[PDB]
């Protein structure tokens, strides 16, 4: 009903994930900007505002978590665009048809809003920016950045599995330096994944408090940015495998009362709830926001495994299990 | 540390299905299963119950069994009636199937269930005579009695065979009538389902006291009361006796997001008062309240996707309701306008 | 057409209660209503029902009744044992009250309630005798138990010899409703968890006969001396809900519960046995959440303090619901464990 | 890291609070409180924070303030506006209430709230400007701008009651607003804006959806920030502005005077047919069905923005609808105050 563009940000905490869904005021139009497998809140969302999904765009190949992408382009019929600023073996496979290969200074419309692609790399070398421009309204400036995991509230990002990449970076941070200064940064990923929990920043702040856009030595940079960065938990790689070359649509499935005990088990329970008792051979990772952080450690997407704990606290952790493409929970046992 | 029992009753399906344990060995058996097994396993688990057994009392005309998803889902092992002849009966049934005969026993723990062919419904109609031996009882505690026995009436054969189902029904209530009289009648349908008792439960003795069928003692009046006036079968029965007889897929609940395209047979899920003040074409009001699946199933057509009309959450529960059908082909939704 | 009838049951509680219905005229009746009425109400409109009346099988020593809820709430009339003495009996009733007694009929639409005098686990303890005349039917279906008759068992005189007084009332309450048809079915007011209940909800005369030792035991004395002997000690909350049924209590309303803004001395911790003793705050009294809450937490439940509990929000909100069934309607916050 | 944020819509009041808070020391604070204070505590107690504060920006006349809850349910410290004349103020507030004013500092652990007068919507209207100090940061953050500052537009002086109306109240309210634009112009153009009302009312058609925006990107497209003829910046601040809807004037009281705490409560079936009825169905059932003489007022984002205009605070109401429809509009309208649903009746 009301005529301004529509904006809003989704977080999953698990994930420490934010994704976004725009929409046009005029149009009717609305684009999910970095989506997770399951579509639903994007879609009630775009239901209550009179909003439909048509577009869908990701900033990058990401190692942390499954894209729902491919899910919007086939559920959805809608439009995609991911970037197309990659080389011939690290580059999208597989991608639907409706898909868009972006590359830097490419316009994109979602009704009369404006996106303008800028390729970023550094966090991968694929990794492209949204700079939004509410032409809809009238505007002949920029609002904001979609910045992935370029660039983060007090932070930015590593380059994933590094010199080459941390180049990268530095010329990336030294060309946004450009934009205007009132634009918000609309970031990929918050705190838990260091990173801010507000939801969002603007350049000039980020300018007085991000140490990576007040130094400017390159190597100092460099060493900054690669320097005591922990080794990636072990999905991350599996991650990038499934967002490269697509893995099956997101559904949800029964997680019943398990038939075999010889599989990786994991206890969902508090840890004071596990060290008060507890069946050999499982491992302990506590249902809390620390979960996918943990999980990532132990979890082998080639094998099935069992969960411990009651048939709700199961299933909201084998939701969360599917949002990093794992779908191969065989089932639980309570805890005795 | 007494024998557990608990009734689950789905409101759409007017159907009545069953939860026993075992106090003594925590087993636990499901009598006519639904397809979505969760209410059973979530009370199990309340209880320190497994289900570790399932059976079914007839091939079901009205709803999708859930059985076969008990054996391959569970491992448990299903109960199904062999009493049937060479074409109508069970077919490609999984691992795990035991095929029953009128005096067979299963035990469940300690508790003991006897088979009772009690054809008329349908050929191979069993009922479950329950002993809580578990407990010391030396007598039974009541009959689950499928479409055999309902509260205040019993079942209709399907269709000549009408008549031949019918004298088989008469016979089926005359052997009945031996068991005592204070066992209790618990059915496979109530209310919505001939016309049905609200109250889950019955006791032998005052069916006989209330229940026609019970008085009549004269078997062409019998035939000619229970086959007369019966309405035609909705249209989904022949689907159901076909997906219950040779199986479909597993259960799962799938996604429905809005339809990409409008070309489907499109079923609008308001009342019919919000219908009425507004629609949009080509759809048919079928509106989500416990009629719901008597109404769609004239219209339902399994070999094609349709579309529902509705905001998410309702349209979500809908496609549940109909996935109670057998029906998982929703291709999306679209708001009211 | 042409009755409904629905049992529901508390697992705190172990307390059956329920709701039947005429179809021909819409009127309903709950039987042993608990404070929170939202169950019934829901119940009722998706049966097309009016809740026009509630009755009460006896003072209750084990939950809050809100059949005086029902009566100010719902307009509704209420019907409840007249037969006791001048200082045991309901006080306090609203003007809507229907003191019943041996013999009465108390009508719900077509349905037809006899009132059955069953003397023993109270002096004023009555059962429901429901005949569906509604139907046509001239026999009765069954009998509304209450705590007079369990699944398996009975129920044993309310520590108000006066146990033995109540044993010989229970042994001759038991021998007039022998002659009873014995398929009538029979619909306790509670279940497994309040000594020897059954899970199974309910049974049928004939059945208890068979397998309920209080209708084999021919002896008096000897069914006096099983009945009283052994009995563990009620938990200190029985005397409260006998008070608070007797007298009346507040109506039922929800409460916010937000985080404690002081410690309190009875300050009681939700979590699992297993948690409380992985960690937890000092000065505290460990009562998990789990189907015996009601029946730990009764023996330290001071009704004239506030409290505070230990425990999530969520966790701390279902409580406090748990809490207000048997009329404690004063947690003052809680806190996170730590 | 040193700071979290957290912004909370209500789409009914389109209306926007907010939880800041610190990690180093675990305190936290609400700006514009609502009634109900659960999604504050619940998303508190996530993050291991204490609600120990809570601000309000001024006197609201679109949604029932749960400030004195805060201060009465949580013990918390609250701070309200002291920038206010002997007779419009806020009364009978809790014991050890804070009545700031203007280059007030308020501590919520390290971080830093300045309180800025900034009048125009109303004469106490204040806004708090953040600076996350635990951090180390030497600028601020952003601006919690209540009515004063929103995204694309600004706030109106609220009406006065005709029995206590003053001449040229519209424009001295409107004075008082260019002078609160023009000192808001020197602070740092990167700094955000957290408005207290977005999108969704009829109020603010021009309210942004986005929940927030930056001073520099409002002085590019926000008309009050490039209008610098005073005249015509009151002339199209206070010129052919819609009628408020009837319960601004009772919240406006309401927040001036206090209420009862708020408390959910039991909304059974009603026999009594003989009071103001207003049926939540949508408007095609309403048409497909109705009751004379009940006003139907659909349960969607629309709801206060319609039932405002028929509410009346002095009687009590019933509701048609089924059980769950009815419990939810409850809530919503104790959002705005009102706590006397008598019951309800299902459609027919
Ligand atoms: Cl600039
Ligand atoms: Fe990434
Ligand atoms: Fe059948
Ligand atoms: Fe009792
Ligand atoms: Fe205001
Ligand atoms: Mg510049
Ligand atoms: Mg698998
Ligand atoms: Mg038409
Ligand atoms: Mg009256
Ligand atoms: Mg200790």
């Amino acid at each position: 009903q009301s005529n301004a563009m529509f904006f809003k940000q989704f977080y999953d905490k698990h994930l420490s994930q934010a994704s976004y869904l725009i929409g046009c005021q005029k149009t009717g139009e609305a684009m999910i900007i970095d989506p997770i497998r399951d579509l639903s809140s994007y879609i009630r969302v775009a239901d209550e505002e009179g909003l439909t999904i048509t577009h869908a765009a990701e900033t990058h190949i990401h190692a942390d978590f499954a894209s729902g992408i491919r899910d919007v382009a086939i559920k959805l019929n809608a439009n995609i665009y991911v970037s197309g600023e990659s080389d011939d073996t690290l580059g999208y496979k597989n991608m639907p048809n409706h898909t868009h290969f972006v590359q830097h200074n490419d316009d994109i419309y979602v009704g009369n809003i404006k996106l303008k692609v800028l390729h970023t790399p550094g966090h991968t070398p694929e990794s492209i920016s949204f700079l939004l421009t509410d032409e809809g309204a009238g505007a002949q400036v920029p609002m904001g950045l979609f910045s992935g995991d370029f660039i983060f509230v007090g932070d930015i990002g590593r380059p994933d599995l590094s010199e080459i990449g941390a180049k990268q970076m530095f010329k990336s941070i030294e060309s946004i330096k450009d934009l205007p200064d009132y634009i918000q940064i609309w970031p990929g990923h918050g705190a838990g994944s260091s990173l801010g929990a507000i939801p969002t920043s603007t350049l000039g702040y980020e300018k007085q408090t991000n140490w990576a856009f007040s130094e400017n030595n390159e190597a100092t940079f460099i060493d900054k940015l690669i320097s005591d960065q922990p080794a990636p938990p072990h999905h991350f790689a599996q991650m990038k495998k499934i967002n490269q070359f697509g893995m099956n649509l997101y559904q949800p499935y029964t997680v019943y009362p398990a038939t075999n005990t010889n599989r990786l088990t994991f206890d969902l329970r508090s840890k004071e709830a596990y060290h008060g008792g507890h069946i050999e051979g499982t491992i302990n990772i506590p249902y809390d926001k620390n979960f996918i952080n943990q999980i990532g450690w132990y979890l082998n997407y080639d094998q099935e495994i069992n969960l411990i704990g009651d048939y709700h606290l199961v299933s909201k952790a084998t939701h969360t299990l599917q949002l990093i493409g794992y779908d191969d929970i065989a089932g639980y046992q309570l805890p005795q």
